[PDB]
């Protein structure tokens, strides 16, 4: 592409028509609503867990995505590799806000279920989630052709679902819940990045970290 | 204010929590709604009229804002200096869209009223507004015999009001109309620029030109 | 195009590889250099003169660019329509800086020469340019196939040339002068906007106003 | 910190005066130059190693920065925790470009030295660095028996040094090498982010991933 592409002020100022929101705006929108269930995606929503998925790929399938169907990978991923996962600031702020509200907090992930998992502990510890707000992580798995999260959102009566992927937002849509998008960091190993805002949903500002 | 201030990617990626919308999205939101009255502020909403205001300030009050109280200025500004005003593309798109809907187009301005005005003609001609959708400019304000912008919005049953200033949005909200913000161009002489989105209202993307 | 196009943080943070500079950085780069000749383009560099060109087009050739070859247009443009031209802040700052330096200031424009012109006066007055730094505007004209500015930059020994158009920067290149780009405002009627930085030249930050 | 802070187009279009460059532009600047030594900082320059530093801080000093002085941490960090570090694309492109030139690739780190290290292997493997271009990581610093980064750049005749921290740029400048800045990712745990461009140096676009 051109050595010196240049730019112009129409481009510099250009904004995609995205419904951006802040955590404060979300909290304000909920003012006075009693405790309810809310849910969070995990990967690239509350944890930058690319370190573990990157290790998994290099270890289990350097040339493919097969590691994601490998039980030996999931056993490592769910039982300690989140020691290297970096909690997202947007998640600290959202989880603190939902604890303030007295909301029930659920995590619903496309990760595969394993025999044991330490992920619930990592989340409760890192985010300072009290026992009463915390719920064990739901490992909904990944099955092409099905949104495995939708039925879980329904079963737990989740009213807000935060996530980075299109299927997080459409899971919320499927059940009539409010789907709010978090930006996936640009150094995530899960590419391409989704188009945040592509269902006209709210997207949290500065939510890449 | 360092010579080399530098930057960082948090700053570079930072977004204000604005509800950005497009003309297409606004149109979509009105699908199936019958013809209705809509209204526009003039200055920095549909016309970049700073050229006449710049000339007016230079000619009539170079050291103050007194020109805005000078009938000699307004007679000039409302009877031909808009030949030098630059129509905004955002306004061309909105007015085309509303005309296509069969909506009534109103312009409500805080410009001081004059004996005659040719601003209505300028607007109909520049924006190709059909006679059936066109309405003579309304001069609203707080002088004896005048009615306020809010009062005129109620009178004409204006359901959507477009403008760049805080007072355009509040005038709409006070009567329960939908106030939609247009960005004031950075080379406008009316400074400082407003904080578009300051009341949580919709702001049209790229609406500075 | 899509109703809800969305975005992602790689896009939000993306920067074109442009050599951006500030006026302070330019002045610093010149520290200790004795008085020299410098030159400025006029339209969209020091004056937002779109009001006059817009009036000219609508008056003289609503359906074409023929007004730009019409002597009756130029006579109006160069003898008063700049009363509506809005001086650029970047130009105030650059002209003040060159006056500080004791530099000779030239304006070299692609506007056509007329029998009389009041543009030199408008510039000296609006920018507070002292007699000794000021020089009468050079109306170099426009002739496809020739950069009419290059020979003028050579004749006046201009060492820095500021401008918004590609031919301003290449005029400076032609003569071995330092060509520095100003951003053309997005509400200029001269479209399309140039790609600032496309010759790897310095571009002044925030220079659209 | 208003609930609805709004924005304006001056802010939206605002650019810091940074000398942005691309990898293509850097390569172009070296055209015809024979093979030379170039060097890279490691952390947040070529590896997003925050996962290991995050784990290290949690494990060894949750309430302080003491882990960076703890030999037990460094033995872990330099002997396998980089399996969880994420290579930066900007580094893949730069290292490919320099390898293609036949340049010598050096890595100079302020990480504390350890009895053994497998970081050199991680870097050669991840970046596909041929044995003829590869050099074992240099641990530079101010401990007895060590030499500083500046000293190592002189020793190896490193002509270009890439890094994200101020000290990477100053170490280059102190010995007359070309210091080129890479953006630290916003989800790095090393905070605050540096002001890339703080010394007027080149900064690589989009170099946060
Ligand atoms: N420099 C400017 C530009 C626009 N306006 C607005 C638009 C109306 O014409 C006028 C109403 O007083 O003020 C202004 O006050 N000053
Ligand atoms: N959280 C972090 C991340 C990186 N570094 C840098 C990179 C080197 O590994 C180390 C040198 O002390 O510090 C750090 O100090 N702290
Ligand atoms: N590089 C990858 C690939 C997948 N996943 C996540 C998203 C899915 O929900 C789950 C199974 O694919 O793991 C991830 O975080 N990073
Ligand atoms: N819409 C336009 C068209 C032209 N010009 C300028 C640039 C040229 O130098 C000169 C003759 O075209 O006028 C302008 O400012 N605006
Ligand atoms: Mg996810
Ligand atoms: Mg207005
Ligand atoms: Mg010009
Ligand atoms: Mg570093």
């Amino acid at each position: 592409s051109p050595l010196n592409p240049g730019t112009n002020v129409a481009r510099l100022a250009e904004q995609a028509p995205i419904h951006w929101v802040s955590v404060a705006q979300i909290e304000n929108s909920l003012a006075g609503r009693p405790p309810m269930a809310v849910g969070f995606d995990i990967d690239d929503t509350v944890l930058f867990s690319s370190p573990g998925f990157w290790r998994g790929k290099k270890t289990f399938s350097p040339e493919s995505e097969d590691y994601l169907k490998n039980p030996v990978f999931w056993e490592k991923m769910n039982n300690g590799w989140d020691e290297f996962s970096i909690p997202k600031e947007v998640a600290r702020q959202l989880i603190d806000m939902h604890v303030r509200r007295g909301d029930a907090i659920f995590f619903v992930t496309g990760r595969s279920p394993t025999k044991t998992e330490t992920v619930s502990k990592t989340l409760a510890d890192n985010f300072h989630i009290p026992a009463t707000n915390m719920n064990p992580v739901i490992f909904a798995g990944d099955k092409p052709g099905q949104n495995t999260k939708s039925q879980w959102l329904q079963d737990k009566n989740i009213r807000i679902f935060y996530g980075d992927s299109d299927n997080d937002i459409t899971a919320a849509r499927d059940v009539g819940a409010r789907g709010i998008r978090i930006l996936r960091a640009s150094n995530s190993t899960y590419k391409p990045l989704p188009q945040a805002g592509a269902f006209g949903e709210e997207v949290i500002v500065n939510s890449e970290y």
